[PDB]
């Protein structure tokens, strides 16, 4: 469950917030698969409560009414061919998998569902599954309420109502059954592996007796033998009795620290300063690399649910966010991926955005497609992070540096720092207020080299700066503050 199942050489998988399945296919062909993406996160595949007050919200998604494959992203058929192109092509397709619970306790019964089953919250009434009122939780929660009332509490964190949501009793094995008919349905259309979803409100234990119901990946695609890569949100800050370890017998666990610190450090909030980066990962306390799923950002937490946190990094702040992404993804820590999200209208009101539950670009909720404008860019409101060329061309650094040491480490005790990635790979950074003009260390072999984060190579020419590293590996790099991008990468395939 901790390999990726990505293709040899793909190192990183993009979150594709709530495009259609029509549009990932596309964008699959197109771009991922030439560009060395591994892989695709998407927004859950099952029915869901179509919520009217207020008007679609994106968070609706998590919202079960059943596990047919009918939402706002397309049906059954869809998601079938997107996933065959995908594969067909190299890259991945990671299911967002939504099995804690139902629907809203307080939703009214009715069809007011993406697929027009019937569902009655008030009697626990699901019969597109089937679950009734002896599939949840409600005689097993022990608070007056019988919803989660207190985190310091692990049982109750467990037994009782995330927000009121509908507890499913994954103790019993009808309820774990139905949940693993529905992920080797996913499995066998050709999905390589899955982010599970509230993963702190659910029983280590009850993961793991649904994993062991589940299938190996498809054999046309994957080797004999393959499990699904299994990677679980579990928010651990510190502090409370449930762990993120307590998860590493099941996958892979999102590490809500990194982006946390990092968001700090980039912005140099709290006396924090890129020089103490030397030591980035477990010496700052976070779980092993070979367990972390690491993000600057999530859907959640760049609105400001979840976690939260002011410190976090978005494509809002694009300067700051594209020097902690390329951080990200030149250093070893971790797997990682990388966020593609919307635009909708910020509102602010004492201090919190009121427009936080916004859906994606819609007319009259129908998603709007992903359309492509001609430098490249999306229109239609997407932002489309993964085509800023700063990004995509440091996933590509990951890639050709794959497997090599962190080596080479600079910084002038403050914002200045650069290191290197074996014999493959350099990057330099200038987060101080004065200019970074020095000759340093590349351990590269001696050539001229494209800066990837300014531009391209293309026909035996570089598209902006160029570096050159003389027969003893130095290379001169000047990086002004007023930079508009303040770091450069330079890579084996990035040379002319
Ligand atoms: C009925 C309910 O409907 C609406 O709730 C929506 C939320 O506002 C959305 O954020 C969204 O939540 C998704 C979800 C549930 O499907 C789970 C994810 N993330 C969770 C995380 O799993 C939880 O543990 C929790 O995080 C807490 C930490 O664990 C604590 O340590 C501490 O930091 O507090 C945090 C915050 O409580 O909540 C996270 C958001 C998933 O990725 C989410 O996207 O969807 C729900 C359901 O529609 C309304 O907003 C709400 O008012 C209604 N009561
Ligand atoms: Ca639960
Ligand atoms: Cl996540």
């Amino acid at each position: 469950q901790y390999s990726s199942n990505t293709q040899q050489g793909r190192t990183s998988i993009v979150h594709l917030f709530e495009w259609r399945w029509v549009d990932i296919a596309l964008e699959c062909e197109r771009y991922l698969a030439p560009k060395g993406f591994g892989g695709v996160q998407v927004s859950p595949p099952n029915e869901n409560v179509a919520i009217h007050n207020p008007f679609r919200p994106w968070w609706e998604r998590y919202q079960p009414v059943s596990y047919k494959l009918c939402t706002r992203s397309g049906n059954e058929d869809e998601f079938r061919n997107m996933v065959t192109r995908c594969n067909n092509v190299g890259v991945r397709i990671y299911v967002d998998a939504v099995i804690n619970h139902m629907c809203g306790n307080a939703v009214s019964a009715g069809t007011s569902s993406t697929c027009g089953s019937y569902f009655n919250p008030g009697s626990r009434d699901f019969p597109a599954v089937p679950y009734s009122g002896w599939d949840f939780n409600d005689g097993k929660c022990k608070t007056g309420s019988g919803d989660i009332e207190n985190y310091n509490d692990a049982t109750q964190v467990r037994d009782c109502r995330l927000s009121g949501l509908l507890d499913l009793a994954l103790g019993k094995d009808y309820v774990r059954s139905k949940i693993a008919e529905y992920m080797n349905h996913l499995i066998d259309i050709g999905v390589a592996g899955f982010r599970i979803d509230a993963s702190k409100h659910m029983w280590p234990g009850d993961i793991k007796a649904i994993l062991d119901k589940l299938h190996n990946l498809n054999s046309n695609w994957f080797p004999e033998g393959s499990k699904p890569f299994i990677y679980q949100e579990v928010i651990d800050l510190g502090g409370e009795p449930i762990k993120s370890s307590d998860y590493f017998g099941n996958g892979r666990v999102t590490e809500f620290k990194y982006g946390a610190k990092l968001g700090t450090v980039i912005r140099k909030w709290n006396g924090e300063k890129m020089s103490y980066l030397k030591n980035w990962g477990e010496g700052w306390g976070f779980m092993p690399s070979d367990r972390a799923l690491v993000f600057v950002d999530n859907h959640d937490n760049q609105r400001g649910h979840g976690a939260g946190g002011a410190s976090i990094l978005t494509f809002a702040d694009a300067r700051l966010y594209k020097m902690a992404v390329g951080f990200m993804l030149a250093h070893p820590y971790g797997f990682t991926r990388v966020m593609s999200s919307y635009r909708w209208p910020r509102y602010f009101e004492n201090g919190k955005d009121v427009n936080d539950w916004v859906g994606p670009p819609n007319d009259n909720g129908v998603t709007k497609e992903v359309t492509i404008n001609p430098d490249t860019t999306c229109g239609n409101d997407w932002v489309c992070e993964h085509r800023w060329r700063q990004i995509r061309n440091m996933v590509n650094f990951r890639n050709v540096v794959d497997g090599q040491p962190f080596t080479n480490w600079y910084d002038n005790g403050s914002n200045q720092v650069a290191f290197g990635r074996g014999n493959r790979g350099f990057i330099v950074f200038n987060n101080d207020d004065w200019t970074f003009s020095l000759t340093l260390q590349t351990g590269l072999p001696a050539g001229t080299y494209c800066d990837v984060i300014s531009g391209d190579k293309i026909n035996g020419n570089c598209t902006g700066i160029k570096i050159y590293v003389s027969d003893d590996g130095k290379a001169h790099f000047s990086i002004s503050n007023s930079a508009e991008d303040p770091f450069i990468a330079i890579h084996a395939e990035s040379k002319l």
